[PDB]
């Protein structure tokens, strides 16, 4: 292999509101816009009508429709979606040449989930049956994928971010390949940081620096109480300590420029005349990544062309307009789209590692690029890694 012409640019979207890639569900093959979703494992489609939706699974209208007689009710921060399950055959048009039987999750009812615009009907949660709902013995769509078909435990993303619409938000574009690495969407050296544990895409950030300037924490407070590499939220999340730490550093080394408290929130966009945006001014971003190597690792860098996400305003479309894409946890840090944007992303699954290389379309300039460089050694290395306090509910869990 080496190449998969027939799967590059099969990812769409509208910036900020998510990648989906086009999927057939039922026989006849329905088409519908799928969230690509590495930060969760489940396959949900809107089966319903719903005021945000073009159009929905019908159930009644597939031959091969089959009924788990089993609901699913999915709670979280921002919403919930819930629905029926059942099993269906499912393709990628744009991916392998392959039709697999996956669980559906077919939504009924939801609150918060579909958003107007993105042009997505359903999310692909392509992380590990731990966090699948209602529980680990819901198989993933992409375990039942390997299962069935002689598709290698690999799949690969290429977030392409991005104006010609003052109206609209703007179109983005990317690649997800299913079964390999094609070497067309990086340049470099592609480096691998282990999966810790196989539930999110977890991984461990041993150093972080501001324009070269190390922040100086007790490494595990950049995975406290986690870090996960995930396709389905927007902006890079730090933990509170290091969102705060991270914040003063960039204002500082920006600080030529007033910016209001609302920018550094996320909820205020800051706007310069065309094409006269200050990057240099806005420091570059480095995240140490565990190398396979014990006392190894590997640095990940992002430019204020990742983290200042465009957003051409009607009210003074003339102007260059940026939301400051990183943003506050309290669940651990999340690589989205932000950091993602910048690499070609692997998540090899059969070797239990995801790597890294430079994206061939990241957004850059003249001066300065997305890298990925190492290694990086350390005598003695602490381990990085946040052990989460075990409840009671989570002890008592019986896994056969
Ligand atoms: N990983 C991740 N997936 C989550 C939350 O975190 C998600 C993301 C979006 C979503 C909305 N706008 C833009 C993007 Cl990139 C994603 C919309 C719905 C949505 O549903 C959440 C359901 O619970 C699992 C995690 C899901
Ligand atoms: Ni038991």
């Amino acid at each position: 292999r080496g190449s998969f012409v027939e799967m590059v640019d099969n990812l769409r979207g509208k910036s900020g509101q998510g990648y989906y890639v086009e999927m057939t569900v039922g026989s006849p093959p329905q088409t519908l816009n799928i969230l690509v979703d590495t930060g969760s494992s489940n396959f949900a489609v809107g089966a319903a009508p719903h005021p945000f939706l073009h159009r929905y699974y019908q159930r009644q209208l597939s031959s091969t429709y089959r009924d788990l007689r089993k609901g699913v009710y999915v709670p979280y921060t921002q919403g919930k979606w819930e629905g029926e399950l059942g099993t269906d055959l499912v393709s990628i048009p744009h991916g392998p040449n392959v039709t697999v039987r996956a669980n559906i999750a077919a939504i009924t009812e939801s609150d918060k989930f579909f958003i107007n615009g993105s042009n997505w009907e359903g999310i692909l949660g392509l992380a590990y049956a731990e966090i699948a709902r209602p529980d680990d013995s819901l198989e993933p769509f992409f375990d039942s994928l390997v299962k069935q078909t002689h598709v290698p435990n690999l799949f690969s993303l290429q977030l392409c971010g991005a104006l010609n619409q003052s109206e609209v938000l703007a179109s983005v574009g990317g690649s997800m390949i299913i079964g390999g690495i094609d070497h067309s969407l990086y340049t470099g050296s592609l480096w691998y940081t282990p999966i810790r544990r196989e539930w999110y895409y977890e991984v461990i950030i041993v150093r972080v620096e501001i324009n070269g300037q190390d922040l100086k924490m007790d490494c595990k407070e950049y995975n406290y109480d986690k870090s996960i590499v995930d396709s389905g939220t927007t902006n890079l999340r730090l933990p509170k300590k290091v969102f705060e730490a991270a914040v003063k550093s960039i204002k500082a080394a920006s600080s030529t420029e007033k910016f209001p408290d609302g920018f550094w929130l996320g909820e205020q966009l800051v706007c310069w005349q065309a094409g006269t945006t200050p990057w240099n001014i806005f420091p570059v971003i480095s995240l140490y990544l565990m190398g396979e190597v014990t006392n190894q690792s590997f640095r990940i860098t992002i430019l204020p062309q990742q983290y200042l996400r465009p957003v051409e305003d009607v009210a003074t479309s003339q102007d260059d307009c940026y939301k400051f894409a990183i943003s506050q946890s309290s669940t651990g840090t999340v690589m989205g789209a932000v950091i993602m944007e910048g690499f070609y992303v692997v998540f090899d699954r059969a070797r239990k590692r995801i790597g890294f290389a430079v994206s061939a379309c990241h957004v850059h300039d003249e001066f300065r690029t997305a890298a990925v460089e190492g290694p990086f050694v350390t005598l003695d290395m602490e381990d990085c890694g946040y052990n989460i306090p075990q409840t009671d509910e989570s002890r008592s869990h019986h896994h056969h």
